[PDB]
RNA sequence: ACAU
DNA sequence: CGATGT
């Protein structure tokens, strides 16, 4: 309904899908970007949608931060909180990176804890989320 | 059918 | 038009 500006935002961007990934976190106030990850070069939108959020929940968590992330992926949200990402990614050479990616940051997950609400970006409402590459 |  | 997901 509101939007809760005192958040941070994440989302994914890609050359491709499955294609090159990236993701960033930015404030979603100012749209301060807070941290970009270096491209990866292969993944999925929904495994980069994930490792945003779980970065964002290192970030907040290292600098003891209790705002809320805002995704705008349902699917990556899911998998999140499940701790458990359900790629259907082929795990061969050329997308090791990424599955190694994923793969820790689920081990990540499953020996931290955190409060941070994980909320969705309402885009039907309110425009694409302060995160997006706009690309589309 | 909804979310990317 | 193609793909990733619940
Ligand atoms: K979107
Ligand atoms: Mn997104
Ligand atoms: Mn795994
Ligand atoms: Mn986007
Ligand atoms: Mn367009
Ligand atoms: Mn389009």
């Amino acid at each position: 309904e509101e939007i809760i500006w005192e958040s941070l935002s994440v989302d994914v961007g890609s050359q491709g899908n499955p294609g090159i990934v990236e993701y960033k976190g930015v404030d979603t106030k100012t749209g301060e970007v807070l941290f970009e990850r270096e491209p990866i070069p292969i993944g999925t939108n929904n495994m980069g949608e994930f490792l945003a959020i779980v970065h964002g929940l290192r970030y907040l968590k290292e600098r003891n931060s209790r705002k809320p992330i805002y995704s705008d992926s349902q699917t990556a949200i899911k998998w999140v909180k499940d701790k458990k990402a359900k790629s259907t990614l082929v795990r061969n050479e050329e997308t090791a990176l990424i599955w190694k990616l994923v793969d820790e940051a689920e081990e990540w997950l499953n020996t931290h804890t955190y409060e941070t609400p994980i909320l969705k970006w309402q885009t039907d409402k309110w425009g694409e989320i302060k995160a997006d590459y706009g690309r589309k």
